[PDB]
């Protein structure tokens, strides 16, 4: 009869055990109680399934040839304009996209494999919008442009800016409007190690590491200002970032 196949995005598809006279396989899936069906020229569960919501919206599920990726799309009732698109890629990263009345991207939520998120909302036609990074224990807020995402933490006269470029490269900068040379913070960014080193009064005070695990760690320097001391501590809430900027 049929073979159950496990799919990215918490879905399953039933594929026929044998092909039809055209050599094609039948596909069946139920996604949140909606029944979808289709035919494929592959036997592994890949291909295209379609259905129609109670409100007449068209639904299409596209499963890539190697089963690595699923795309779940909802359209207006004539099938021409997108309403939403949900993509799980082979790295299990989720892209959840909303479109406006004219089919232009208006919201995009990215869920990384570790569960952290980039939330882009109010997206305009120039690709600008509001931005939020949702990390384990805290959230960073800022803006999106076509050039970069900029997330901002403020403490006293210090502004910390985490940039994520259009290509995904992270850089961090720090700016202090403090005028006194004794207490003002400055900072240097090391792209090779994703580390921001803070300096006060010509001595290094701490390293903030922005890790590949989507965490931030802080480590102090010795009173001299040259050697790191102790070991790095992972930030677990926004107040601890603010503390590192004091």
């Amino acid at each position: 009869n049929s073979v159950s196949v496990d799919l990215p995005g918490s879905m399953k598809v039933l594929v026929s055990k044998s092909s039809n006279a055209d050599g094609k396989y039948d596909l069946i899936a139920t996604v949140d109680a909606l029944e979808l069906s289709g035919t494929s020229d592959k036997n592994n569960g890949s291909g295209v399934l379609e259905g129609v919501k109670a409100d007449a919206s068209k639904v299409k599920l596209t499963i890539s040839d190697d089963l690595g990726q699923t795309t779940l799309e909802v359209f207006k009732s004539d099938g021409s304009t997108l309403v939403s698109k949900k993509v799980t890629s082979k790295d299990k990263v989720l892209g959840d996209v909303k479109f406006n009345e004219k089919g232009e991207v208006s919201e995009k939520i990215i869920t990384r494999a570790d569960g952290t998120r980039l939330e882009y909302t109010g997206i305009k036609s120039d690709g600008s919008g509001k931005a939020k990074e949702v990390l384990k224990g805290y959230v960073l807020e800022g803006t999106l442009t076509a050039e970069k995402t900029t997330l901002v933490v403020k403490e006293g006269t210090v502004t910390l800016s985490k940039n994520i470029s259009k290509s995904g490269a992270v850089s961090v900068e720090l700016n202090d409007t403090d005028s006194s040379a004794a207490t003002k913070k400055t900072a240097a960014w090391n792209s090779g190690t994703s580390t921001l080193t803070i300096t006060v009064n010509s001595k290094k005070t701490k390293d903030l590491v922005f890790t590949s695990s989507n965490t931030i760690t802080v480590q102090q320097y010795d009173s001299n200002g040259t050697s790191l001391e102790g070991s790095a501590v992972e930030i677990t809430k926004l107040d601890e970032i603010k503390n590192a900027l004091k």
